[PDB]
């Protein structure tokens, strides 16, 4: 009776804290191409060297999603499989995962697989993976877990704050329309994952302290009530500690984690970026 939780590198975990029994976690890396060099976003990756190279290269850098075959490899040795991808609207990760599922079940019929399009990235995907692990530790059946995680995904949201969005624009994942009005000269984009898995603007905040206030206000407005938060950040630990204190001051039971971004999430959120997943109602 074996379980695998699979996620692409839009999830910031390389290791899943305290995996449930008979459960293994696997991250499936996306890639980032900088000139004629390729960086694979696995735990071997020196994220700091990749970013330095990217910013040093006048030519735009590009991301790519996992092959279906990459997903097929990850399935091996498990009978109960959940696969969470980054938003299938901005990346083909989910499309490859959908195909891998259908291909594997031709080859290995006594297997159960549930593919979750997070419609998100970063901290919210992290929460979903943590919850899947929770649910398995709790002793649920495969179909019980599918039910509970579908419900939990209605309870989870994403807020981001980005000081730069150039790589998003350069890669066609954010319009020049929105892209020019933020991430330029003291203006950080405060946004959420939209109902379709896209970037949606919420506030422009001029400076840090205004960035924290906006993020706190948006959390309140969205219906946070003291549950779990996962803040995935790129060189933004100080803004994350000051936001965390404020949230804990208001909601004393808050369970907050701060994680470094993956290579993919670092690439797109960029320096100073934050992708905060959280629970509501
Ligand atoms: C909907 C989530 C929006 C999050 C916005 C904030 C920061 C962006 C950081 C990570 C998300 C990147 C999404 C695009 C991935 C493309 C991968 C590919 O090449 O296939
Ligand atoms: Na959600």
């Amino acid at each position: 009776m074996t379980w695998k939780i699979i996620a692409d590198s839009g999830c910031d975990y390389r290791q899943l804290p305290t995996p449930a029994i008979n459960t293994t976690f696997v991250s499936v890396p996306l890639t980032i191409q900088v000139a004629d060099q390729v960086f694979v976003d696995d735990a071997s990756l020196d994220i700091d060297q990749m970013m330095e190279t990217m910013y040093a290269t006048a030519e735009a850098s590009k991301s790519a999603c996992p092959s279906p075959d990459d997903y097929l490899r990850a399935f091996e040795g498990a009978k109960n499989i959940f696969l969470v991808t980054i938003t299938g609207t901005l990346s083909g990760s989910h499309n490859s995962a959908q195909l891998a599922k259908n291909i594997y079940l031709e080859d290995h019929p006594d297997t159960k697989i549930h593919v979750i399009d997070s419609l998100s990235a970063g901290g919210e995907v992290d929460l979903l993976v943590e919850k899947l692990n929770d649910l398995i530790d709790q002793g649920l059946s495969f179909e019980e877990v599918v039910e509970a995680i579908t419900a939990y995904q209605e309870k989870t949201k994403l807020l981001f704050v980005l000081a730069k969005v150039d790589n998003l624009v350069k890669n066609g994942r954010l319009s020049k329309l929105i892209g020019t009005v933020v991430g330029l000269l003291n203006i950080r984009m405060v946004g959420k994952a939209s109902e379709t898995g896209t970037l949606e603007l919420l506030q422009k905040a001029r400076g840090s302290k205004k960035s924290v206030q906006a993020a706190y206000d948006e959390l309140v407005k969205a219906g946070y009530a003291g549950g779990r938060i996962v803040m995935a950040q790129r060189n933004n630990e100080k803004c994350c500690q000051q936001l965390s204190e404020r949230i804990r001051e208001t909601f004393p039971q808050a369970d907050i984690k701060i994680l470094p971004t993956s290579g993919l999430c670092s690439f797109y959120a960029e320096e100073g970026g934050l992708l905060m997943g959280y629970e509501i109602d």
